[PDB]
């Protein structure tokens, strides 16, 4: 029932850098997980980010290596993408999506089976 919006999408030369926003349209209740994934052209969608809405903790996928950096702002029901060092590999559609997790066992967010999804925007990276 999170309605998410991406924006930010665009062309960047490879080497740079570009923040993607994501917001959803209601309040983001407190056991949720916020995330972005990713798919490139002919290939799987895959995890980039991940960050527990509550808690703050964090986890990215291998092919981040620190380069990539998700944060949030409760008070703006939003989460960002700051994407920097891009390379080719880079670009493909990137999604918001949101994870509700009353149940879980600990702030470590989760990395698979999101519920909610944005519509995603479009990265292109120049060689």
């Amino acid at each position: 029932a999170v309605q998410l919006q991406e924006s930010g999408g665009g062309l960047v030369q490879a080497g740079g850098s570009l923040r993607l926003s994501c917001t959803a349209s209601g309040r983001i209740s407190s056991s949720y997980d916020m995330g972005w994934f990713r798919q490139a052209p002919g290939k799987e969608r895959e995890f980039v980010a991940a960050i527990s809405w509550s808690g703050g903790t964090t986890d990215y996928a291998d092919s981040v290596k620190g380069r990539f950096a998700i944060s949030k702002d409760n008070a703006k029901n939003a989460v960002y993408l700051q994407m920097n060092s891009l390379k080719p590999e880079d670009t493909a559609v990137y999604y918001c999506a949101a994870k509700w997790r009353p149940l879980r066992y600990s702030d470590y967010p989760s990395n698979s089976d999101y519920y909610d999804w944005g519509q995603g925007t479009q990265v292109t990276v120049s060689s």
